[PDB]
């Protein structure tokens, strides 16, 4: 395989367009091993295969001058939604296919498939807009199982892996920053991933016009906290002071963003269990 262009790095690794066509290559720093070890087995085992999942092609150990682990998955030349949100601006019909994508594709990681062709069920744990691609058909997937937790029902064995990364600091839910997460219960970190889905939801909203106006891109929480905020900031901000991201008025001349600050509501109670499911969000999308 031949890296051509590289297109990032990151507090973990760097990714690369490279051919085999093109194709997607992200190569971990060994003081990321466990991530890419998680990764590789969701994918060789699971055998994720959805629209609005990051494909996935093969995993190595290689050369380089040294011994770097890469994992090359679908190339997407639009890259992240975090990027493709700073560069443009939606309109009705795009927003939609975009938020109901991502919710398809938490949902289906979210449900346990029985079967042959089926699947346990999965939950992302580092879910954020750098952490979706846009592809070249409207819909967008999501990326990085590096974190993912799995359960099966029929053994009602739940599987947290020894990864002792924590998820992006800015999107963790409050239940993750008190430190009062039921760890056994596989359904709170579902209801984490939720959490997140909704500050994905308002960093999109934004971008979407009506009345000829619009949001820039911002990140969650923007006005409160740094950039890089850290573990005892986001606790002041998500736990203490209870803060969620403003709606701006405007939404309120339109009737999608209505009901897409609707959604972001039911995802951002501080007590978890009164979130709305994957699945009932992909629902009321539709
Ligand atoms: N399959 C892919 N195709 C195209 N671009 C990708 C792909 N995967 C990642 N990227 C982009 O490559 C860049 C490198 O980012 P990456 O190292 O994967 O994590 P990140 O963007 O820094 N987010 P984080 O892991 O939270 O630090 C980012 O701009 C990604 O959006
Ligand atoms: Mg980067
Ligand atoms: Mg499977
Ligand atoms: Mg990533
Ligand atoms: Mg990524
Ligand atoms: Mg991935
Ligand atoms: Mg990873
Ligand atoms: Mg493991
Ligand atoms: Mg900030």
């Amino acid at each position: 395989i031949t890296l051509l262009e590289c297109v990032g790095k990151g507090r973990y690794g760097e990714v690369w367009r490279g051919s085999w066509e093109n194709v997607a290559v992200k190569i971990f720093s060994s003081r990321d091993e466990k991530s890419w070890f998680r990764e590789t087995e969701l994918y060789n085992t699971v055998m994720l295969r959805h629209e609005n999942i990051l494909g996935f092609i093969a995993s190595d150990m290689t050369s380089r001058h040294s011994t770097q682990l890469w994992l090359i998955t679908h190339y997407h030349e639009m890259g992240s939604l975090y990027d493709y949100l700073q560069l443009t601006t939606l309109d009705t019909v795009s927003c939609l296919r975009i938020v109901l994508s991502i919710a398809s594709g938490l949902a289906h990681l979210h449900i346990e498939i029985f079967g042959t062709q089926g699947k346990p069920a999965i939950a992302h744990r580092d879910l954020k807009s750098k952490n979706i691609l846009v592809k070249k058909n409207g819909q967008c997937c999501i990326a990085d199982l590096g974190l993912a937790v799995m359960h099966s029902q029929s053994t009602n064995q739940l599987d947290v892996g020894n990864n002792p990364r924590v998820g992006t600091k800015r999107y963790m839910a409050p239940e993750v920053l008190d430190e009062t997460i039921q760890v056994d219960c596989f359904d709170s970190y579902k209801r984490v991933d939720i959490w997140a889905f909704g500050l994905v939801l308002w960093e999109v909203a934004r971008r979407m016009v009506s009345n000829g106006i619009v949001e820039d891109y911002k990140p969650p929480f923007y006005d409160v906290v740094p950039n890089d905020p850290s573990f005892e900031d986001m606790r002041k901000v998500v736990c203490v002071d209870q803060q969620r991201p403003n709606i701006p008025n405007r939404w309120f001349s339109d009737p999608t963003l209505t009901s897409l600050a609707k959604l972001m509501k039911e995802c951002w109670y501080q007590n978890p269990s009164a979130r709305l499911t994957a699945l009932r969000i992909a629902a009321t999308l539709t």
